[PDB]
């Protein structure tokens, strides 16, 4: 039973470990741990929030330069974004009504998006400049991702997907 | 130092409640007091910089509705901000060249921002719009913080920016 006092050193010990990476009195302990852990818990959904923000900005500067085709706002830009980004920018411009693609360059490898918020397919669109950006894609409806090898101009870009405008859909 | 026998049990108590917020074993607590720790001051930081790109993207879409007053733009706007907000903008606005006033509703109040990355001293102009909302602010020679009790139009707000534009120029 002389092991008895040498776990109660064992506890001693913790707490104030703990206590200390904190720079609290080990009576205040608790109470600081407990705040800490909650703004941990706001700071990871505000982080999260704000990123929604960014890609919404971010979506609406993308509309600022769109251009016409029957009533219908075409979007077509090359951006700074990882994948996971093209894909929250997509969306976001498909629920606008928007149609076009986004292009952004990845190490090794293009990133190609697609989105369409008419009844023209994503998938259809994302295919048609695949074949002329040598790479392949699928998804859905109204979004699709994509990877390529060439990365093209607003122009080249524009024009691809105009033809698909005027002929896949009228 | 029976006052003690229990002062030890306290720590014993202090020790299992730290341990139980941030659901762990108490033996492996210091552990995770130090993760989240790290986790915690991570995220402030990372907040700290999704703010700035929110900045960085809003002002960029507030040029693209400036007028221009002798070639000069000139950005008047109410904005969704807070006065951290405004200020972060205000000085985007005022490093790419601009002049004008950002307003914000807040609680009880009107929250007040002017910049120019012109000639132009941007107290003059705040002390200018504040004359008109009823209120006051101040700040350096490019932007200025102040508050106000009248929200203002964007009408009234340009109003005020181009008189004041057109008294220093002429």
């Amino acid at each position: 039973g002389e092991a008895a006092i040498e776990a109660v050193e064992e506890m001693e010990r913790l707490l104030r470990e703990a206590s200390s990476i904190l720079r609290v009195e080990p009576a205040k302990l608790p109470k600081t741990v407990e705040r800490f852990f909650e703004e941990w818990k706001d700071q990871r959904k505000e982080i999260e929030r704000l990123k929604s923000v960014i890609a919404d900005l971010w979506a609406d500067i993308l509309m600022e330069r769109a251009e016409e085709f029957d009533s219908m706002k075409v979007v077509a830009e090359v951006v700074d974004a990882d994948m996971q980004a093209l894909q929250k920018l997509a969306e976001r411009l498909a629920e606008k009504g928007a149609v076009g693609c986004l292009m952004a360059k990845g190490e090794g490898k293009v990133f190609v998006v697609t989105f369409s918020g008419q009844k023209y397919d994503a998938r259809e669109l994302l295919r048609e400049i695949g074949r002329v950006a040598k790479g392949s894609g699928g998804g859905r409806k109204d979004v699709a991702q994509g990877a390529v090898q060439q990365l093209l101009d607003r122009e080249e870009m524009l024009d691809v997907i105009f033809r698909f405008l005027s002929e896949h859909e009228g």
